[PDB]
C-alpha cells in the first residue's frame, strides 16, 4: 500500500494517538483507525523502539513516516552522516544520487543551502518528500525527486552543484567493480559539472584496490564510530591535480563522545618506513582504534610516535615513555608471560578476572577465556601476542588512565 501525504499525515496521527496498543492490538483492537491503515499504523509503533535506539533525534519528531523496516536499518547512523557536514562548505549546492532514508542528505543539507535528492525506489521516495522538509532547517531549498539519477541528467548537469554524493550497493569480496551505481562511468561523465563527488563506501571494500581503480581521488577517510569501521569515503575532483594513488591522503578516524583529530597519512610513506621490531616488553602498551588497522597504517603509526611495534603481524605497539594521546587504547604492562598449553589452566592464579584481546596469536579471545576459565570483568585486560622472534606470550595489562 503506497500511501499520499494526507494518508501519511493520518498515519503519523494514528501511530501517535494510538502509541500505546500493541502492533496486534492495533490490528484487532479498539480504535478509530480504518481497516486498511491498520497495517501501516502497526509496522510504524512496531518498529518505533528500533528507530528510537539508532535515530533518537528522528524517534523525537512528530510526523515522521519510516517507510520500511528495510529503509531503517540500511542507513547511516546518526554519528557518521554528520562527520560528512565536514566536506561541505556552508551555502552550497548538493545533490544525492542515491537517496534512502535521507539521513546523508539532511547531514550535507546542514551546510548546503540548495539540494536535489534523488531515489530510485517509489515508496522511499515517498516517505522522503515528506520527512526532509520537517527535518531541514530554516531557509533551505529543495528538490525530492523519484527514479534512477541517470534518467536526470541534463537537470543535475545544468544545476552544476558544489557537490554530488553517491552511495552504492552492493551488485564473498565486496570489489570497486561490484558498485550499483559503477563509479567509474559515473566520474568520467559527472566531474566536469560539479567541483567534488563524494562516494561513501562500504568498510568490506580494499583501500588499495580503491585507490588503484578510481581516478581523480583528492583523498580517504576510513571513519569508524562505535568501536567499528562504519564507512569509506572517497573525494573526487577534475578541479585539483591527479595525485598518484600512494600518494593520496587517507585519514583515519575515530569518531567519540565529544572535536577529534584524523590520523593522516599515505601508502607510500606507510611503504617507505622501516622499524624496529621488539623482543621485549615496555611498560606501555598501545592497541590501535579499528579505523587505523583497516587503513593500513601499521609501521606509520610507530614511526610517527616513536613506539616499538611488537612484530609485523602483531598491531600492537610499547614504549617506555607515556604517549599520551594515542589512537586507540593504552595500557601499563603488570606481567609478560611466556606462552603455552600448560599455562591456560593457571592464568585464574594471575588475576581475579579479566578482558580477554589477542593481536597475533594461535587462539581467539574466547578460546582464551574458555580454556583458561578466566571470569569476564574487571578493569585488567590479558592479551595474547606475538613478539619480534615469533615467540607467544600473554600481557596482563591495566588501563593508562
Amino acid at each position: 500500500m503506497l500511501f499520499d501525504e494526507k494518508e501519511i499525515l493520518a498515519i503519523t496521527r494514528w501511530a501517535k494517538l494510538y502509541a500505546n496498543q500493541s502492533p496486534d492490538r492495533i490490528l484487532l483492537g479498539s480504535n478509530d483507525i480504518p481497516p486498511e491503515y491498520r497495517a501501516a499504523v502497526a509496522t510504524q509503533i512496531e518498529l518505533w523502539p528500533r528507530l528510537r535506539n539508532k535515530l533518537p533525534q528522528w524517534a523525537g519528531i512528530s510526523s515522521l513516516y519510516i517507510p520500511s523496516r528495510l529503509s531503517l536499518e540500511q542507513s547511516s547512523g546518526a554519528v557518521t552522516s554528520s562527520y560528512k557536514s565536514r566536506f561541505i562548505r556552508e551555502g552550497t549546492k548538493v545533490v544525492d544520487l542515491t537517496g534512502g532514508l535521507g539521513i546523508d542528505f539532511i547531514a550535507l543539507m546542514s551546510k548546503a543551502s540548495q539540494g536535489i535528492y534523488i531515489e530510485r525506489n517509489d515508496e522511499t521516495a515517498v516517505a522522503a518528500r515528506h520527512n526532509i522538509p520537517l527535518l531541514l532547517n530554516e531557509g533551505k531549498d529543495v528538490n525530492i525527486l523519484t527514479g534512477d539519477f541517470k534518467e536526470y541528467l541534463p537537470l543535475i548537469k545544468t544545476f552544476h552543484p558544489d557537490y554530488i554524493y553517491v552511495d552504492p550497493a552492493r551488485r564473498r569480496v565486496y570489489a570497486i567493480a561490484d558498485c550499483e551505481p559503477d563509479l567509474i562511468p559515473l566520474a568520467t561523465e559527472l566531474l566536469p559539472f560539479c567541483s567534488s563527488i563524494l562516494a561513501k563506501l562500504s568498510p568490506m571494500i580494499d583501500l588499495w584496490d580503491t585507490l588503484q581503480s578510481l581516478l581523480h581521488v583528492q583523498e580517504l577517510h576510513v571513519v569508524a564510530a562505535h568501536g567499528e569501521v562504519k564507512e569509506l569515503l572517497v573525494r573526487m575532483s577534475l578541479n585539483e591535480a591527479t595525485i598518484p594513488p600512494e600518494k593520496v591522503p587517507i585519514h583515519a578516524i575515530n569518531l567519540l563522545l565529544e572535536t577529534v583529530i584524523p590520523f593522516i597519512f599515505t601508502m607510500e610513506e606507510e611503504r617507505s618506513i622501516s622499524i624496529p621490531y621488539t623482543d621485549s616488553i615496555d611498560k606501555y602498551v598501545y592497541e590501535p582504534h579499528t579505523a587505523l588497522l583497516k587503513a593500513g597504517a601499521f609501521k606509520t603509526v610507530a614511526y610517527r610516535l616513536g613506539l616499538r611495534k611488537l612484530h609485523p603481524n602483531s598491531h600492537l605497539y610499547t614504549s617506555e615513555a607515556y604517549e599520551s594521546a594515542f589512537p586507540g587504547r593504552t595500557f601499563v604492562l603488570e606481567e609478560i608471560i611466556p606462552f603455552s598449553t600448560s599455562v591456560l589452566k593457571q592464568l585464574r592464579k594471575v588475576v581475579p578476572q579479566a578482558s580477554i584481546s589477542c593481536r597475533n596469536f594461535p587462539l581467539s579471545p574466547i578460546e582464551l577465556r574458555q580454556r583458561s576459565k578466566m571470569a569476564d570483568g574487571g578493569e585488567k585486560t590479558l592479551m595474547g601476542t606475538t613478539m619480534a622472534d615469533g615467540k607467544k606470550v600473554l600481557l596482563l595489562l591495566r588501563k593508562a588512565e
